[PDB]
């Protein structure tokens, strides 16, 4: 495989025609110094291929939705140049043969301030399986600087998720736990005190939350209680709304863990009980947007609703969902296509169930509107998926991002609020 210097790969930065591919996990794309790099991140402009994907029938059909063509002239880096040879030769195989490997990204690059690299802003709150296993291990670990935690395995009303697999010492959350399957919406602060406090939860403890994906499917009484991971990031958005000052998120839940070979237990771990949560709730009120501000919003030119549906939802087709009756949408909120349906979140995950490399969710949300500049309020049917969403833009450190708790359900569920159906 033919090499690229470090001069070379400075001075064709910015080019249309070259395209950067890092093959480093995800997690060290978006800015972990997974080997004590001094700098974390990638290289800027650089697009996320982990070599992992290499292994999953998907790899090449992955690399034409990101737009990689074979005419394209293609500059591989990863760790090591070692770390790259099983990528070029897969592009090889497939009719790309403007292939170079980059040999010196770590310690050259990463080394050097005067080489620009980019990362996720709030990266360290997007954790690699490596950092919970060090975690639970007592190991060393970056971005940590406590010495209380818990790791939260996440499902709505479905324990066996939980108890058919998890990650070792973990304890279960239902996500009934802190919001109401009545309003749809977190639970009052006094609900939410005693509920974090009975799952041994303060607000000076680190949480590591993560769902267990298996396979919504809209024909079953409860679809929810297979999107494990979109209620894990739900819960987040609660317990940051209410005052953990310490959250991640396991990238990928449950898969990410067996993904890297770690340990799988089925013990059923009693919980914990704390006497108080430690501090005021919602600490962080400014993360929920009920239905008045919302509608303050719709009106205003430095704000809007971010409407992170399907497309047979957005046009009335359908509810979505077999406990909400109505169907329709909110007149004024911006169209942000989650996926196939209310449980799946396929244009912000990769195929493994990482978050959307952020460049691409950044690019289409710009096509729309959808910027750090306003005010947003994400949201959805009840507000998962909008969880989901507003957790990316916070990723990305967009100042002002909220979700709009009560969402489609609230909305439509006073007959007063005007809608809108069919195609715009
Ligand atoms: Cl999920
Ligand atoms: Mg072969
Ligand atoms: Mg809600
Ligand atoms: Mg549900």
């Amino acid at each position: 495989h033919m090499e690229i210097t470090t001069d070379s790969l400075l001075a064709l930065l910015g080019s249309e025609k070259v395209k950067i591919i890092d093959v480093r996990s995800a997690d060290a794309y978006n800015g972990w110094r997974m080997r004590g790099e001094v700098r974390g991140g990638h290289i800027k402009g650089a697009k996320s291929l982990p070599a992992k994907w290499l292994t999953d029938p998907e790899w090449l059909n992955i690399v034409r939705f990101k737009q990689i063509r074979p005419e394209d002239a293609i500059v591989l880096y990863g760790y090591t140049p070692e770390e790259c040879e099983q990528t070029a030769t897969r592009f090889k195989e497939n009719g790309y043969n403007n292939v170079s490997v980059f040999h010196r990204f770590h310690p050259d690059w990463t080394g050097n301030d005067a080489f620009p690299m980019d990362r996720l802003e709030q990266y360290n709150r997007l954790v690699p399986a490596e950092w919970v296993n060090g975690l639970i291990s007592g190991e060393e670990i970056p971005e940590y600087d406590n010495d209380t935690f818990i790791v939260c395995h996440a499902h709505y009303r479905n324990r066996d998720a939980y108890l058919s697999g998890h990650i070792p010492g973990a304890t279960d959350m239902d996500t009934l736990a802190l919001e109401s399957p009545e309003t749809w919406n977190r639970r009052t602060p006094e609900e939410l005190k005693k509920a974090l406090e009975e799952h041994g939860i303060t607000a000076s403890t680190t949480v590591v939350l993560y769902g267990k994906f298996m396979h919504p499917d809209n024909a079953d009484e409860f679809p929810g209680s297979a999107a494990g991971h979109i209620g894990a990031i739900r819960l987040a958005f609660i317990m940051m709304y209410a005052g953990v000052e310490d959250v991640r998120v396991l990238n990928g839940g449950y898969q990410s863990w067996t993904d890297a070979g770690f340990a799988i237990s089925k013990d059923d771990v009693p919980k914990t009980t704390v006497p108080e949560f430690g501090a005021p709730i919602p600490s962080r009120p400014e993360f929920a947007v009920d239905i008045d501000e919302a509608k303050e919003m719709l009106q205003s030119e430095d704000s809007d609703l971010v409407c992170v549906r399907s497309y047979p939802e957005y046009i009335g087709e359908v509810s979505g969902y077999n406990y909400i009756a109505a169907a329709g949408r909110i007149p004024g909120a911006i169209f942000a296509e989650c996926g196939s349906d209310a449980y799946h979140m396929e244009n912000y995950r990769n195929h493994d169930h990482t978050t959307r490399e952020y460049h691409e969710i950044e690019d289409i949300w710009a096509k729309s509107g959808i910027i750090p500049k306003k005010h947003l309020a994400f949201y959805c049917g009840t507000g998962w998926r909008g969880s989901e969403a507003w957790f990316n833009a916070l990723l990305m450190g967009w100042p002002r991002v909220s979700v709009y708790d009560g969402g489609w359900f609230e909305w439509s569920n006073d007959p007063e609020n005007p809608y809108e159906t069919g195609v715009p």
